[PDB]
């Protein structure tokens, strides 16, 4: 955090590094949480999407976008690059069902919107995208990747975007099962949710959607098919929240 | 607000913003203060007209602008630089009719404009619209957006930008019914606009659009099919500007 | 008017506004005075061409320039810039006739030039235009514009460019009655430009042109045809430049 | 005059100039005056071709130079600049014959050069040309127009340029008539050059080219065809320098 | 290391030297280190694979990429850089087979990926890719390339990159013999490690590859049949390590 | 020559002026001296090529250059930028003789060449060469031109560039006549050479070329044929120098 | 050597310099020293291949490089940017027999190199290459030049580049014959070569490459075709060393 080598993109500090990347990363720590989890059944998306007012349709707010059939991906960063980014992902998945004539793998899908990141990332008169995302979807087995606005790519079992990175992260890091089930892998990740929030969840203010391997379908679940779960994450949440 | 970081729309800050555009943001508070309100029978649009000098052909003065017969839309920031928004959505509701041969749907225009304003935000000689947008229709639901000069998009129940966001937005914050009538809407509306101001209107400085469920075509209300719901409207504006 | 953030168009200042665009205007405050004035029967152009040198062939001199038969303009600011936004409108004067066989109206083509300016006003190695226009005409009823270096557009009855604006607008705005005549515009508009000299006229050192609705031509008065109204007018302009 | 909004022909400055255009016309202040003065018959271009070193072949410097058959022209400023110019209003004198199978005007010509040069006036990485321009001729009536480096345009009776212009601009201003002889404007053309000098002229010391409404013929005249014309401006330049 | 003419990779310091590459350089100083060494029968490639945390998918973790069928390659400094270089690369080998119908070789692979370095060295809106890497592969004879972020190439017999490249350096600039086999390489490049690490090994925290003369196709190794050589080498390191 | 305003081209310096442009003028004044000497019968160039090295082929250098078979050239200052200029010019004598199946004149080429120096003046990323040149031929008449880092064109009887140019100016200011004899001019230019240096010559280390009317075609002298003209000339030298 | 003007290979210093160009030389005295020796029956060239690891493949480190079959080339300066350099060469070289149908001689080859590298020198975006040649072979006579970073190219008889240009130039300065034979001038050069050093030779770092009048083809001479020349090498060395 230099100045006289942080704002120019193209720059390298003379310790080596990118500081207006760096600070990239400052905007997508300002977002609403995200949190992905992977089991041996599927993959799970979960955010939080508790407003601020009452005046926006929050009944239209979406957290979790669905890429294709199978794809899945959640967002934290700049809103408006975030959009941008997602629409990139759908162009690029029927991109490949017109060359391939085959739909796209969750990673070659990952992989191709991280190059075009990495690209706003060596050019002098362009601003890289101050957006992580959490691409989430199954192959052949699921597949749970994260994002960065340098164009990094990284794959995880369970991991985090946004504020409750940190919470979240060390949560999973001290509770997460190679084995859990998908329910276990649900009701963890509310957790996870929760303590990030410090509070009680409240199935109406998170979103969750997953792909399961048997359908390979992405879906999102209602709050009716969610609240027994939140009911289940509300428990431990208070039995570890302030003890 | 850190000079050093503060001139270049592409140079984040170190605490991961773009202060080029909470500038831009600064020029939208400047405009006559514009107001939306949905209900369940349609969507309502409502601008201050009043001009500084008698000079000015008031007589053909537009703060509501048609974008297409189910498509309507309001302005905040520089002049010119609206306009040329204003057109770009025509065109791009026009595009839409031939590409598909169907009318555009409200979500779809106002997410092309805010793609749009969201490239003007991450290349190097290029400068962001200095404007906010309320795009509001009828395509299945009633629909009223509400755009950034970043090329932000969120949906609300009811809004405002310009001078009075504020005041309009902490009263219907306190007021807002979601399951008001069309004409309630229309005078709530007015009401809001009454305290944005300071004083009771006058219909004919005040511009009202909207779009029905029924009909799904905009059109303007005249200063006699308006002057009612002014009268209603004064009454509480009278009753709560200063008790 | 704060350095750091006034030398560049692209930059907003911290209170949203363009500078640049500012300074420019500054520039056409400095140019000889050029009036309109709107009434029933047509629209008025008058623009003071006095100059400081016997040795300018001011038997060529033009302040008022024919864009079309039916489009009239005036011109304040920097010179050259000036011309090149006269020959562009006339070229789309041309381009209109082509493309949809008809004349453009008054409007449109204010409207393309305005769209044109704010193009110079958005991108980083380009120099916004020193100059604003009073465009003047009849489509289905006389039109009188006026044009700013950001590409905003007004539309009035009566107003005024260049140094006297202030003093021409505060007459107008106590003197112009929605209703006068043809000869009344046409001498309202000459004591106009005379308070702003504060001096009698002298029909031979100021042009006038116009268009009215019945010809829908434009032309220009000779000196001889305009000898009377001077005469008239500095009638009035003795009596109130100092009582 | 002020630092900051000196550097960039792009930026305007506080009061709306353009500082690099000011400076660029001190380019064409060194340069040796040129003076153009028109009369009924036809239109004269005198310029100073004194040199300071008898190692130049003056017997080849051309100070006055041929556009087409009608068209004359005068420089002052950089003189590669001018250069330039110069090919470039040929080539667009023969452009002109091409397009539209007949001479292009004085006026269109000078007009052309100066559209050119407006352009090199608002865009970032162009330095704008450091001359000025007398373009003399003869259309239906004799012509003479003066250009700046920034593009502007303006018609004269007689005027000059370069390190003269003040006193030759005074002289002429005193006692130019609307109604000389060629042979009048002539003479009255070389008394200025003397008063601007300081000194009685020396016919292979000053170059005169003219255009006459008969011929409308550019053709120069010779040191003995002009050497009558000095004696009698000498006479007169004597009688006023120094009483 | 002296400012003013270390934040432009097109600039040359007063003493000759190009300070963005050698800061792009300090990008591959903090990356695992990786380790390359050469014998007479093939080409091994060692790299570290520990991860910091347990929430990383490390069982698809890869620090050694196939490139083709015989030719190897690892990496060290910016992630997305490295991923973006490894791309090209493989695309590289792809094109020879198509333009020459035949597989490309170690040194011309090497040789293009770095004049592509080469490139993003000299242009003004350009970032060099912080990464070096080491391609290895056998043609008529086994190779080891490591390349530099300035686009340099140098053939090694062994050789490092990243964070022990000191180290590992070291020990085998005292122990390497132009004669050992494959298998004496492969423990002495586990050795290598060890001290690089200052820690026995965990044949599941490190990645091996490798292409021998025989087979001319790379392969990875298992940490099953890597258990034995890390015994072996854990024996001398231990040795070694603190005596 | 004032900080602020003399590193970058296209500015121009509060007094009119182009610094980068007389500080590549800086650069020619530094080069070998370059004389140009016209008479009646035709026009020669002689050059200083003594070099402070006697590993340099000397017996291929080159000072004066054959453009086309009647257009000679001499060159002073940067190096590589006058190779370029002098390729340029012979390109360009080709491009003529097959656009116009003629052979250019002296004038065409020497402005071609000049216009384009003039453009490595008024660009931004560009830099002007650092060299003046001097074309020699004959087209009807004999022709000597000097050209300036500017792009300037100058016609001369004689002149010279480099270190002498004060020196040879001066002499040839006092000493040149206007009907010397070819011998004669052949013996004044060795002569200025001489009071150049400032000690007698030695034919091998200077070298001559001229183009006479009768031929119309460029050649070299011979040391041989040059020995007699530099024993006449040493003898004025030697009287001139220091009596 | 000055600050202000020394970041921009576009800008001349007050006393006409391109300091970049002069840093950019500082990159070439820093490379092992090559040297070049001219003789009646052909042309050497001498480069230093001591490496300062025994982990280089310094059996396949190649300090002279083929272009043609008659055209040879040592370099100095940055690593990356030679390499591009003789590829640069090699394909001018191909251009050469498919354009002409025959092969492209020294002069021209050495001229086109330099051509591109004077461009590198005169444009904003661009950094110049760090590094000088030595092109050797034979015409119809045995050729040695050498270029420099701005692109100047000069025939030399011998010669050097590198650290020990200094000390190799003034040994041949004293003791380089226009009339040595082949050995002769190989031993010469070895001499030389160990004056630089300041140590007796070991044939097997140093690499030696010639051509000759006979063959007109390039090849490298064997350790132990060189051995003989190396010992009577080191004998003057020796003897000269330290007397």
């Amino acid at each position: 955090p230099q100045m006289g080598y942080d704002r120019a993109i193209t720059v390298f500090s003379p310790d080596g590094r990118l500081f207006q990347v760096e600070y990239a990363r400052e905007a997508v720590k300002r977002g609403a949480t995200a949190i992905g989890i992977k089991c041996k059944e599927g993959v799970i998306l979960i955010a939080d999407k508790r407003v601020g007012s009452k005046l926006l349709e929050k009944d239209t707010i979406e957290k979790i976008y669905k890429i294709d059939e199978h794809i899945c991906a959640a967002t934290s960063g700049l809103v408006a690059d975030a959009r941008v980014l997602i629409d990139r992902a759908r162009i690029e998945a029927q991109i490949n069902r017109l060359t391939y004539d085959i739909p796209i793998t969750v990673k070659e899908l990952a992989k191709k919107i991280c190059d075009f990141k990495q690209q706003y990332t060596q050019y002098g008169g362009v601003r890289p995208f101050g957006v992580s995302l959490l691409i989430a979807g199954v192959n052949e087995v699921p597949k749970l990747y994260e994002t960065d606005p340098s164009g990094a790519l990284l794959e995880y079992k369970a991991t985090a975007i946004g504020m409750g990175r940190m919470a979240v992260t060390e949560f999973f890091e001290k509770e997460y099962r190679d084995d859990l089930s998908f329910d276990d892998a649900m009701v963890l990740g509310l957790v996870a949710m929760g303590l990030s929030i410090e509070s009680e969840l409240v199935p109406e203010n998170i979103e969750v959607g997953y792909v399961k391997v048997d359908d390979r379908t992405f879906k999102e679940v209602s709050p009716e098919e969610l609240k027994p779960y939140v009911e289940r994450a509300n428990e431990r949440i208070r039995e570890l929240l302030k003890k």
